[PDB]
């Protein structure tokens, strides 16, 4: 019994290979991914959906984005940057970051590694409930840009969770495995993995020859993701509200919220229809907001940001010393890759090359990991 675990920044996912097929395991709540969140309350510690779904009530003691800290030193540029966005306290313990919370009435602190071991204990359990067996063997994946210390902190995290880590595998390599690209035979191939999520955006170029993988270059954008596509919708609709009602909803938090949630939803809908309607009663000062947006207007609100996703592509290709002619395969992972327009720019840019995108983009990392875990076991 061996699983693959995508230990994620925001969401984690676990997969098992059985009856010749990966099954992606739903959690106790029915969800096939699970927030990488840990909440400390007056009485208990919650993990997964229970934790995410009380953030508003208890933000000070709800820890998330631990992958951002795992295996890093306190004065790491990434630690210092992100801290300004987290409501829980990050503490400097003699060079290493720690997360300070109130737990069962007590001040408590946790290395990011411990917090990530909590998520993995939950993922382990998710598979044990599916399977009606104890699970211990896992393949766990990390980012291609993880240095030794971060890889080690991540293995140590699986070990504390009672896991036998068969292997630590880069996320893009896991995704290439899911499409059986390690099975192709003959000459070497260059493969680009385009991974666009909610905040993260990671591009990776790998070499594959005879099943044997090699990272060639990596490139990122900390400031491009789906949240940014939603912002442009909010701005568009807040200006629509003003043109029609001469009222400014921007100073009302709950109104802005109802509108963002709706946008975020209508976005997902535009990924597979050509228009989305939104009706929100009494959105602001008793004023109803019924509107609609087309795919076209959506893409247009975002045309510069879509195009902008091609720049980490060009950095990645130039560090890897390859013309974009010599890329054989493009693999799409991360939820934002579902946006048809983004798929279209990528197909045109890699005119005549194959886009692998048919496995659920939020599940491909865990899919290939699960595939490889069954092999190593
Ligand atoms: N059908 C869809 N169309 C457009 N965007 C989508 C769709 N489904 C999900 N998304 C977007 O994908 C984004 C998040 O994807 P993902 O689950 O990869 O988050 P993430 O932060 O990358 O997770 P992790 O940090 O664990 O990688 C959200 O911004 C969401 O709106």
């Amino acid at each position: 019994p061996a699983v693959g675990i995508d230990l994620g920044t925001t969401y984690s996912c676990v997969g098992v290979f059985q009856h010749g097929k990966v099954e992606i395991i739903a959690n106790d709540q029915g969800n096939r991914t699970t927030p990488s969140y840990v909440a400390f309350t007056d009485t208990e510690r919650l993990i997964g959906d229970a934790a995410k779904n009380q953030v508003a009530m208890n933000p000070t003691n709800t820890v998330f984005d631990a992958k951002r800290l795992i295996g890093r030193r306190f004065d790491d540029a990434v630690v210092q940057s992100d801290m300004k966005h987290w409501p829980f306290m990050v503490v400097n313990d003699a060079g290493r970051p720690k997360v300070q919370v109130e737990y069962k009435g007590e001040t408590k602190s946790f290395y990011p590694e411990e917090v990530s071991s909590m998520v993995l204990t939950k993922m382990k359990e998710i598979a044990e409930a599916y399977l009606g067996k104890t699970v211990t063997n896992a393949v766990v994946t990390v980012p291609a840009y993880f240095n030794d210390s971060q890889r080690q902190a991540t293995k140590d995290a699986g070990t504390i969770a009672g896991l036998n880590v068969l292997r630590i595998i880069n996320e893009p390599t896991a995704a290439a495995i899911a499409y059986g690209l390690d099975k192709k035979v003959g000459a070497e191939r260059n493969v680009l993995i385009f991974d666009l999520g909610g905040g993260t955006f990671d591009v990776s170029i790998l070499t594959i020859e005879d099943g044997i993988f090699e990272v060639k270059s990596t490139a990122g954008d900390t400031h491009l993701g789906g949240e940014d596509f939603d912002n442009r919708m909010v701005n568009h609709f807040i200006a629509e509200f003003k043109r029609k009602h001469k009222k400014d909803i921007s100073e009302n938090k709950r109104a802005v919220r109802r509108l963002r949630t709706a946008c975020e939803r209508a976005k997902r809908t535009l990924s597979s229809s050509t228009q989305a309607s939104i009706e929100i009663d009494s959105l602001y000062e008793g004023i109803d907001f019924y509107t609609s947006i087309t795919r076209a207007r959506f893409e247009e609100l975002n045309a510069d940001l879509f195009r902008g996703t091609l720049d980490p592509v060009e950095k990645a290709l130039r560090d890897a010393k390859l013309d974009k002619s010599q890329i054989h395969d493009i693999v799409l992972v991360g939820g934002s890759t579902r946006i048809p327009k983004i798929q279209k720019l990528l197909q045109d840019f890699f005119n005549g090359k194959e886009l692998n995108k048919s496995i659920n983009p939020d599940e491909a990392v865990a899919y290939g990991a699960a595939v490889q875990a069954a092999i190593l076991s």
